[PDB]
């Protein structure tokens, strides 16, 4: 082989075919964004994290795990929806139809954004086949905004409720810094509580929050403090460090986790790639500990 | 005077009640962005030409004129466009009604973007107080698409000449190099041509194209080469230098132009601010040929 | 109202001649340089810190806090001191000028720099209205040099005590990681036991030192690491993460503070807005501090 | 169709295994860099020609084309060499092998780098299909170096005449700006002449020296000068323009041209992408000129 | 003296002539580099460090330090390695005997790289000198790989074990998050538990590893988490903050150092020269724990 | 040798004693700012210059000359100006003696900037040896100003007619697009018409202002369009392509250039370094012209 299909995240198989293949995990990338009152998202965050990835494929057993995901998990990458480039609604139809073929087919997904709003539709199919779910959701927003439209920016927490998606009740909102609505039932670990406890601690707090329920993890990359994650669209000082990020989401491993995601990387606003970076480690870090249970 | 009024383009006076004023001319500024097939313009081209032309204000007589075009003229900046964080019509119907009401008091325009879709209301109003006009086009692309809906990107012409806003047989388009329509009526002085042609040559044939009909000048910064002009959501290589764009602009002093623009610069793709300053340095000389008539 | 007066910092309204008005609070840009050893702050600081700071106006109560800054205090921004551009004897006289004729008033003042010489006028002008002050200083630099002239920069802090404007032994410097004089009277919290040392523990400390004098707060930005703040003149390794800093700030609620500012952003250094954001929301946060009194 | 293989140049189907499809041309990239006494490539030139290419493929019939490339010739991305990441022996065997591989099968190829190293690998494979060839070698370097070892930078149009790949004697070097040598048989047309020379007249000469010889066609973007193209590892000032270089390369469209490449893209220092669009213009341009026989 | 020999590190003098000079310490240069599978380092990081290092020269004991490390140490700067630009044998050859003729003199070395393969010659020529030693090694790498070649990049801690140069059992890497080998003797102090550790924890176990035996101090700027030293060829998140290493360098202060280097800066990565300071003000820190002992 | 004094411009021998040595032409650096209305060039510009003119030193014969600069000259490269760190007073005496003392020993000079300020002690000094001189003044500004202080930055070509060092008459300034004073004797040859005309011409009529007289070579970097010269404190578009601007320098071969400057390359707005590379080139072609007669 002198050329090969061994071009997508993490240098993993494409298959633009997955719904009938012999994957566990499929990636996708969406690369949605619509205006927003500060700077826009950008059509290339999964491009950027593919890209960069390569940095961490050379690690047979990625640090610090003492196995190979790739030996234990079936993952290809579809690529790209094609109607990520459409507005919110074409978006959200098409990447439900795309979600809800591979759940029946019994396959899971890693998804990248584009914009957070990507999530909503993937939590619609989700809901569908896993039935309720409990969120575990990272970010220095909320995005519980209950007074703006059904497509608008920041309103997929409160749309997601509505829809009987998650239970806000066992869902926990993880670095938030911006202001938010305490009493939606959401459980909020704000950035400067979790930067003073210690990782055990809020890691046991989430644990009791979501129970047995199945959990939908959605990771945006502003949840880091804009020192670790400059490329992103709507930066807060104060957030976490990289550290502090992927061994909150190593501790997430016995939960029931039936989908996940990763958003928000705007490569124009990225420096020298280590948005790209995180969000591609915090991926894999993802990958590992749903193999960490096979 | 301690601190002072001097804090808009050019260190201008602003005026936020610009219609009853004693203003000839009034720049308004509109940060309006859209969902795009590649990169965003995002909300902060007005605010980078206005803090870039700083490098302009020193010059009491701006070169090469031989007057000030601020003792013949009474400027004032009227800042933004508050609905320019709307989404395209709700930008439009206030973006036209600001300029109607500056337009019916006397007061001429000039205007900063943006995308380029902020000329559609402009003309919309303009075209009420002047009748159709013709219109002087630079842009590495024709914005002619026929195919689209009535507020997407790169259709304003449209939609211009069929709600007879405009006269295509009257209006010139110059440092085209995108796929465009030979046979709408348009003339495309495409970018090739104008760079190996002389400005005087290319200036006569504006002017035979155009008449005596009232002209509406719009400047896409991405008429200039990505050398020039990297900041921009939609590069094209192969453009005109800034020196023969100015001198171009330059060449325009004696048609009637009634009102003009700037748009499409990107400031998160801009590099040592070369694009704003390109875009504020043109929208100056749009002045002084003004000025020069006084 | 289609364009409107709310131009300036936080989308404040503007008001160009702020003494005589009903604001509470002032917010003054000076944009002064001068030649250092190291590289030059420029002259964008206050403007950037003013374009970056629209990312907190959405947040009607800003996190933490339960209620609004804007519904408690009438802030205004006045714009830029005018001699901001002379030397550093010229700035000095009417930034004074300009200081005195606020307090005199009534009003108080948050200032953005521009070099750190900027403080020295500011605390001449304060300690007329208020008497000699305690100084609460975040900077890697003590700038307490004895050895220069009296426009140098840097020496503003040997100049002031010399002056009578504050009370070295209760004042404290926080963050300093430089060579300093530790016989000045000045308690200097290095960054190396600040960094190790619980946020409540440094407030502690520093509630003593100052007691109960009026207190002058001035931040220089690069008190933060140059991972958080890489825009500024002169950087040094080792500093405060942007959430310690800002919940430093906080604590800082039960003082006496009479008035502030946050200098050295370096707008040509900065890397995707991080250090002008970082400059913006400290200085919201001290806002919030003033209303978190009414 | 939800997601799709259309995740290549300009959108194209990847086809792994191009030798046996229906392919006219086949798009490989080399990722290919080596120590340098300068800047090193780097390993993403292949990927950010392939990024940045988007903006051209919405264009139906690119400008100025009256015909759509896309419905003349069958072009795939067979993706990445393998062994690009292998020393210079290593990946030009391989690559040779690619090569013949495709030649043989009636395939041609267009192929980007990538440090120029790559061109060797392809003369020798093309040599054997085509014959002797011509080169129309664009660059502001020779790479005639006769005194570093086989597999040295700057060393291939030495080696490529000694073992009979290319007649020198009919090969044309364009853009040369740095020391070469007169009386080596190949004909340098430096950058010097051909700024100030009309498009036609260089064009008339190249078509006198090639004759009808068939022509591989090599083009280092460090032909253009660094103002457009900064994102290389060897710049070199007064250069061509985007313009200049657009145009020469249409002029060609009449020779016999077998295959082509597009070297030394260095995306680490690109600004705002300008260099690789640059590249991915030219490439398409290389593609029109082919379906403009057909 | 209108010009002057202080063009070095921290303004130190330059001696090209270092051998039998009176200096007790030299710095030298190596911008060496080799192909790697990620970025290339490039050829300009001993420019970079020495160049940065002059916001630590005006500091005349460097904080924390009650002394002047200058008027302790007689400190020379030998400029560059002439063969650091040819092939990892060449570099190789010279660098050791350039280092031989040092040590044999009595001098120590304070090295820059350039990729970390600078360091095996240097370890080869300080064995001869001082015997076997301990290796404190910080790095997110631990290179170790047992299957490349002599000259691979990442190879020189298995080979420098092999020929006796080091002593595993006695030597730890510190900062490592990337695949490593458990068993070969190196002691890990992966960056998860260093950053949840107190310095005087982990000073408390090097110390005890390392005993009394000769130290040589390798530091690899990717130890540095990505947002406090983006500019480096192979990034890994989850680092450590330039406030824990340079306090874990100073608590190294009673050890018995014989040489140390600073190697892997890659300026073209770097964002406002923060990996350059961060690297200039660790070697400096080198200097001053030396000095500490006199 | 395995270390070499080959430090400093085109890997030239520095010499800190450069008075009574060989050199025919010694190289002095003067990175020397003032704070200004617009940014400062900062204190890197020699430092950049020296560092990329690697890039131009592996040519034996600098493209397009047929023998070797360093064959027929003996240059050496002296460091930077202590004094450059002082205001505009202690930096123009200390120059000022510099000059003197190299002119007396029959050194000739080619010196970097900093702003271009520092040519006004040059200029006194060189009138000493040389007799008043006739300047060749490439530039976007004239540098007239006459209102301005003795000290004041774009005044010292004011100053040098009044003090007799230059005669305005015989003196011509290339590029000038900003506001000038028409009857002041110098010849402004702006860069509108440099444009328009042919290289020969604008040579032959520099040749009959300037005539025999002996002739200041100053060259400001924004004489070049911002896209080729990013990196400058004061850009103005409608520049000259650095094509332009070496075939114009070679053009000034048969004049007898007695001394040579290139100044105001700020590193801190350049972009990939291909302002300084432009400036490091003009600078060795300024060598070259000097060694063609010889
Ligand atoms: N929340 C954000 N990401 N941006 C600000 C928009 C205001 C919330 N409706
Ligand atoms: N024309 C543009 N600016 N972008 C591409 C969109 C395609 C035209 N409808
Ligand atoms: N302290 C600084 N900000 N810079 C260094 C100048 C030396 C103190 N006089
Ligand atoms: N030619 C280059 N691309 N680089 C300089 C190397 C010297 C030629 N042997
Ligand atoms: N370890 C690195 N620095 N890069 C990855 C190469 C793989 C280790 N042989
Ligand atoms: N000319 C300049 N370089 N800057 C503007 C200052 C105004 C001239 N006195
Ligand atoms: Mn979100
Ligand atoms: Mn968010
Ligand atoms: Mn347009
Ligand atoms: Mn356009
Ligand atoms: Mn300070
Ligand atoms: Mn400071
Ligand atoms: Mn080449
Ligand atoms: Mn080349
Ligand atoms: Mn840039
Ligand atoms: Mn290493
Ligand atoms: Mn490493
Ligand atoms: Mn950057
Ligand atoms: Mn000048
Ligand atoms: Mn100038």
């Amino acid at each position: 082989s002198l050329v090969s299909n061994a071009f997508g995240f993490l240098r993993l198989p494409m298959n633009f075919q997955p719904y009938d293949s012999d994957a566990d995990w499929v990636i996708t990338g969406v690369p949605f964004d619509m205006a927003t009152s500060g700077r826009a998202g950008g059509r290339h965050g999964p491009a950027a994290i593919r890209q960069v990835s390569t940095n961490l494929a050379w690690e047979h057993n990625r640090f610090p795990w003492n196995f190979d995901m790739r030996e234990r998990l079936n993952v290809v990458d579809c690529g790209d929806l094609v109607y990520a480039f459409g507005d919110a609604r074409e978006m959200s139809e098409k990447l439900q139809a795309h979600a809800e073929k591979l759940l029946a087919a019994g396959k899971r997904m890693l998804s990248f954004g584009g914009d957070h709003f990507v999530t909503l539709p993937l939590l619609r199919a989700h809901a569908k086949h896993f039935g309720k779910m409990a969120l575990v959701h990272f970010d220095a927003h909320t995005d519980t905004y209950a007074n703006g439209c059904e497509f608008d920016h920041g309103t997929m927490f409160y749309t997601a409720p509505k829809e009987g998606l998650i239970d806000p009740n066992h869902s926990v909102q993880i670095g938030i810094r911006t202001e938010f609505d305490k009493d939606n039932g959401f459980t909020v670990l704000d950035a400067c509580q979790v930067n003073d406890r210690s990782v055990d601690d809020v890691i046991a707090q989430v644990k009791q929050i979501v129970g047995d329920m199945p959990v939908y993890l959605t990771f945006d990359i502003d949840c880091l403090d804009p020192a670790f994650a400059p490329g992103t669209g709507t930066p807060v000082i104060g957030g976490l460090t990289s550290d502090r990020a992927i061994k909150l989401v190593r501790g997430l491993k016995d939960l029931n986790i039936v989908g996940m995601d990763v958003v928000e990387v705007a490569p124009a606003y990225d420096q020298s790639e280590i948005t790209a970076l995180a969000a591609a480690t915090l991926a894999l870090e993802m990958l590992y500990i749903q193999a960490a249970k096979k």
